[PDB]
């Protein structure tokens, strides 16, 4: 047999179903179609084509010892180039993993009738997902979008495998079509400026790797309390490798249970909601790439809003003058990642403080996150604007001087990122423009010069947005 | 449906075939089932039955935890326990793993049959194995003899897969039938003894996984470099674990894979070289249940005229036969439970060529002392060390201790740990104190004939009586 | 015999002279005179009295678990409160540590004369200082103008022990004066914003000895290769416990000249050069100390400035433009200590860049500095105005861009303390005003709202100087 | 100036009063006599000799770096060696240290009168001692009885103080006196068995101070509740180091003390307990010197022994029945070192048990032990011995179930040393003799076999010394 792998957000080998096929069954011929044209609206953003061409080069180097090698095509139609190389390596079966992003939902369904009504067989395995959105029915068969209600039911029956990778890989003597190397993903003109985001990223399935076994038997001990605090990456840094494919779930899900389950036996209860809050976190993955398949194109709620730029450029530059939204777009830019906590105040404030279009600040989201996801940023945004029940309400304003005081105590997020305020005290390290003159000045800043003053007040946004409902 | 699990030498949830097909087709009910009369002359030994002891009282713990409870069970015919579970709790299939030891090979395709008349389904798959010893063909007849052209086949094509632990289980209703209040594995008077095996090791499927992720990550860097010495942990100390089935084959298998292929993409020339010698170690292991397979009983039916001398038996377990490395290693055996693999060349080299003692005599030892008590491995590492297979050893083959603790023990620093009196002796003559002059051995404190015995056995006369002892 | 340890400046109890010769002789008085009246422009800085609050509260304890409390006195005249010590315990004679500072030299030779006159004994003793500045000359007694030749002569010549803190203790047991518990240090509108300092410091004699015990052993090895770095507090931390005493030097260089000859004889090239940088750092102090004594006010070369109080402020919040000046001047204020590189340039650009007194930098370093040493802080600024034959010329500016590559290597420093430079690279780390415009996007600065503009530019400033000399 | 420098005992430079005061004067010569011959009794035994060849090398390597060198002289008459090394070298001053053995009480002394009438200036410092054994007067002229008593006089002054090492050397011209290279520390037969003490011993100033810092810091903490143990490392290890002078009595005592402090206002609790017992653990050796100075060579009994060499030999190899006593023996050849409670149990089988003569035990304890010290090894024995107030009588001897029940629980420390009585039960595993036969049998403890018998009961040895009492 010829077998054609196609990697799309799958880069690893270890746990590859489609993968797993080949290998097995004839020689391999490993490609990387990358069409922007077909992408639309959905095409990656600055930073995510960073990770992306790290990794397509940890894959190569990965699959270069196997046997084999990756090929990567950039083309103006995906199944002009998977039909030519068939041409050239004369395969008889092309095989990949799933997606579903709506790009790709129509695309995986249209190569495959091009092709499979010219006698080449396709099999699409699963990928990236423990539950496909099609397993899973409330006996009737009506939609959980209830997170609470979904997941109390996927932690019933467990019926899938973990494999391995293949020892080893043998390839067909072919030719090339339309090939390239690499181009495409990163511009010229800011490639330095990209290349500083290795201070905190090593993009590559064998660092992910190593990720697990430093967060699985050191951090997750006590998860359930370090997930609260925002300052200090916190919790596991598994959302960029987990979303290009280089982490399966079903390890992120079974050495984790595998801790619960060693936990719950040893009487520790600590540990129990770690593994709690963290298996929970990952159904939450799970749970995008269900709403998305039954909820696509839920938000189509269109308020007047208030398309200013020049206060979107505040909120991208950090200089809203709230404390805690400016030190998360500071994490944000730095290193490519922020909390979860971070960018529920972030967009909130985005979209109701500033009243700016929600799409604007997504496809800021989509350009400079590193774990820049589909399923997971609408995900988000639907918590923010209220299209989920078990979210919060678009009316709802949260006071910084108590929403600090949760997710960040003694303010030290604040005194890292935001260095200026280093000496304001901890009763109004969230709030300046709370503290009298005689504490503001104590501490050294000065609203207005030394730092930015509220960008819209807090107490004035409050009514008005209860006055557009 | 109902499903009976039939725990026997599966000790484990992480990657249980049997296990796992249960518990996901409906019900699961756990059972260990222990017969003694049916086990033969190979009962599990003395000290392998106290890790059983300790991993069951585990094992009970983990499942309480998951839905289900262990049914603990001693009687006097299997079968007859089985059909006795099948109609108080309702099941219709009876699932258990794999096992190659000559009494389960006869009765586990018995168990079958009786179920199968009486329409109990049933179905058996491979636990504590990689390749079973019936997928490894040829194109001609019989198998390869050498465990280099058999390990050399295995490594062509490979397909395997692991599982996952269900997190959920249901146990079935109403009375239980004949239950064992876990009893039998101890005796009354050797109890605080079997308590001391506490220091070196820790039973239990969960401190197994533990040691796979401490030998993979924190020393499988330099196992090449270390697995051929004898000080310290030099190896991984897998072999009680493995025995029992609490770490699958696969596990313990692809965790070295997997980080020697990430040694390959960075150029780790030695590191990968470390896997190599790790995998053909288990390699060995899969290369013991095919010889145990196609010869089932326990090519080695040499016995001639040995030399039964209760006397010199009694001096060789205890360790006070003169030789370093071999009262060392009995030294240690005996202490500790275990001992390095090219130890066991040693002592029990020195027990069939050295003593002309019978190597039943020294079988029967290993099997009461070694917690590792792996049937399908002492059988083999005593046929290697004679004769009976051209793998390595013949039959006429002795090593001077010098070259052989120089080769194995540098330093002498295993000598010094086990056998303090010899504490100051150089290692020149560490690990023969006999060839050593008389103004050393009096400045070492040595002695010999007081504290440290006089070599039992001349190195030329075991040669000389021998060679003119065959024919 | 009745005696009364005036503590100043030595707020220690392990080789402290006069605590050992009046334990060692009779009872013990310790006092503590705090007068501000006497004290003239050298009244201790808002952050250095922050300290003095500290190590006084451990010295209290301290001392009241050996056997006498501590006694701290705020009056109008320091000879006033002896007096009124003496008179209310019997004190036969009074005794203290050296103390070189203009004003405090010519307090205790009044308070000598004004006690031997009344009969009372007084014993002074070296304190905070490894050979006081009348103990060396060389055949001349031409004082050294550079320190080249003075700590090269110092090595010559070694004659003081070192003794143990006081087992015993008693006290005269008598009625008190006027006791003024803790007054004068700390104000309340400044409270909560001074006790921020928690963070990264911890005043006291026992932290000092435990400070030592981890700098000898673990980071004194390569400090001469931690020294050229910016990044983080790459040296000892030890100038605010030798500061005020908490620590004598002669301890500090013990530790640190055994590990000389430990590495002398093993052939450590790299420990040597270590232990090296770190005595003749040591040295400076030494030379500090010096200068102060026969060398009343050289600095006296005075040139026409352009006191502007708004770029004075701008000098201080760091909005002066210069990535590696404003993020020191953070680094000053959010933790009150900065690197002695920092010092160099934060100085310098204050006096040969913005034009601004020498004084007034002066006036807010000793405001802001924890480690706010007389004898140190004057040295420093005569480094920088070139008042020292082996200084800096104070003709010449040196360019930020080859200065961020000797002391700051790799771009961590700015990363830190300033966030929005983030993703700004090395090549323009330390200027952003010479990088060209395409790359002043993709490092996500705009000049005007990000990071403000450099106020002065460095041409116009290095030619400005020329223009007035 | 030019001084001579006198090393003797005192083999190290962070505080050598003598070392010091002799660099700033001047010149520096350091100078190491022997003379065997002067020593006679005291003759430093076999693996103590070891220690003192290896801080020999490597104080004359660190001295080297400073600037000046160590001439090392074997010479028959010390008196005649010293006067050899004046004429090469021009000095006026001849400095050392102090030393309290009755060999150096005559020697020092007789140096600085034949000195004195010579010209030649001379002036001895204290550096191995916190006061010395002539600064404490008690009551009125009795040289106090025991040592609860004196270590009470000595925590009511303390006028001490510390040095600092010089960084300066200078070594005159010519000299070339009657100095060898190497003297006749080791034999060649006992040279490979002498390297096999670096395994748990690395001799030297530098190495101790570092023992000493890792001591106070780490494993000071917990000290009065692991000073009972014997398993591992349960004290310090700083007896053989002091012995040879390499660190400073001050320094060790300044440094538990300083800890004292701060668990004081900290309220440790055990911090200031494990500090009281470390410190009065150095009054011991302060109570040594003192005892040994005023009383020459209350150890003078001759009563009829049992002087059996083979009864020697198994006490000597550790073959005796008896586990705390076997294992003992087997760590002090091995290690050349065994815990102080260890001492009073394998010393005192040895004159008790066996009725063995007490001077075989302690030729034994001089050639095998880095820690020989002559004014400590004495009071040792002196305590076994029905001689010290405060101290075990002569007819009173414990029951091996008891003394594992309190200074070596779980018995860890017989396991390592006794790999045979492994599988043995903690209960029976200080006395096999007492056990059943079912956990022997189960035990692998055949006594007469594999481990030997007790080779003296215990209730004879109480009945035979009655007889001998009267
Ligand atoms: C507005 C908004 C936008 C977001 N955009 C993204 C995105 O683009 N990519 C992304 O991976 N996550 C996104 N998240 C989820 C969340 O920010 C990250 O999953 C998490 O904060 C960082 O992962 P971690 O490994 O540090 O933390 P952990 O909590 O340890 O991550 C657990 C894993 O589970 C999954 N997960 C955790 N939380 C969520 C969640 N809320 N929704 C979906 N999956 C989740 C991810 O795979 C993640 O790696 C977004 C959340 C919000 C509120
Ligand atoms: C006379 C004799 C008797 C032996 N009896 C046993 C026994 O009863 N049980 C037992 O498990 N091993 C036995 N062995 C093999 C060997 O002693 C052990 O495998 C090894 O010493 C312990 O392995 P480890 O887990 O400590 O380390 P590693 O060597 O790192 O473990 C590798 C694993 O592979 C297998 N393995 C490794 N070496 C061998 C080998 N030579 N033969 C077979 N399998 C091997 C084992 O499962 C082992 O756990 C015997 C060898 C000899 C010469
Ligand atoms: C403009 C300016 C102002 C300064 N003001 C002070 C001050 O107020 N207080 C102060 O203690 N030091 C001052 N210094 C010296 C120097 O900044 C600090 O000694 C040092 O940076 C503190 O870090 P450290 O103690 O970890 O350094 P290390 O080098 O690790 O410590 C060496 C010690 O030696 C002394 N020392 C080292 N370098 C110098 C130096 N250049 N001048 C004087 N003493 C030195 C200090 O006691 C210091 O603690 C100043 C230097 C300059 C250029």
């Amino acid at each position: 047999k010829k077998t054609i792998v196609w990697f799309r957000r799958d880069l690893r080998i270890e746990d590859n179903p489609a993968l797993a096929a080949a290998a097995h069954e004839g020689s391999v011929f490993p490609v990387f179609i990358w069409c922007p044209e077909e992408e639309g609206q959905f095409y990656p953003g600055r930073a995510s084509r960073w990770w992306m061409k790290q990794s397509l080069a940890h894959l190569s180097q990965s699959l270069k010892a196997l046997g084999s090698d990756l090929t990567l095509i950039k083309t103006h139609n995906t199944i002009s180039a998977i039909l030519d190389c068939i041409r050239v390596t004369g395969a008889t079966k092309v095989v990949f993993n799933h997606l579903y992003d709506p790009v790709s939902l129509v695309r995986d369904h249209t190569v495959k009738e091009k092709l499979v009504e010219r006698g080449i067989s396709v099999q699409s395995y699963n990928g990236d997902l423990l539950y496909e959105p099609w397993e899973i029915y409330c006996e009737k068969g009506k939609p959980f979008t209830s997170f609470n209600s979904y997941w109390k039911k996927c932690l019933d029956m467990s019926i899938e495998s973990v494999m391995l990778p293949p020892p080893w890989r043998l390839m067909p003597i072919t030719a090339a079509a339309e090939s390239i190397e690499e181009l495409g993903l990163e511009n010229e003109a800011e490639k330095p400026s990209n290349a500083l985001l290795t201070r905190a990223w090593s993009p590559g399935w064998s660092n992910a790797d190593k990720l697990l076994n430093e967060f699985i038997e050191k951090q997750l001990i006590d998860y359930a309390k370090n997930s609260k605090k925002v300052v200090g990456n916190s919790t596991s840094l598994l959302s960029p490798y987990l979303h290009f494919g280089e982490i399966s779930v079903r390890h992120v899900f079974q050495c984790a249970r595998m801790k619960q389950i060693i936990w719950a036996r040893d009487k520790n209860s600590e540990g129990e909601e770690s593994a709690d809050l963290f298996l929970r976190g990952i159904g939450l993955r799970e749970y995008s790439r269900y709403i998305c398949f039954n909820f696509p194109f839920s938000h189509l709620r269109f308020f007047p809003w208030d398309a200013d730029v020049d206060k979107f450029k505040a909120w991208r530059q950090g200089r809203t003058g709230y404390p805690l939204v400016d030190a998360g777009m500071r994490e944000l830019w730095a290193t490519g990642w922020m909390h979860n906590r971070i960018r529920v105040i972030v967009s909130s404030f985005a979209v109701k403080f500033l009243l700016l279009p929600w799409k604007w600040g997504m496809k800021y989201f989509w350009d400079t996150l590193l774990d820049a996801d589909l399923e997971c940023d609408i995900l988000g945004w639907q918590y923010i604007s209220g299209s989920i029940p078990d979210g919060h309400e678009l009316d709802r304003l949260d006071n910084p001087a108590l929403q600090g005081a949760k997710y960040d105590p003694e303010g030290e997020y604040i005194r890292q990122w935001l260095p200026e305020l280093a000496r304001l005290p901890t009763e109004w390290i969230h709030h300046p423009w709370d503290a009298p003159l005689t504490v503001l000045k104590a501490s050294g800043v000065e609203l207005g010069t030394n730092y930015a003053k509220p960008i819209v007040d807090i107490d004035t946004a409050r009514e008005l947005l209860a006055k557009a409902i």
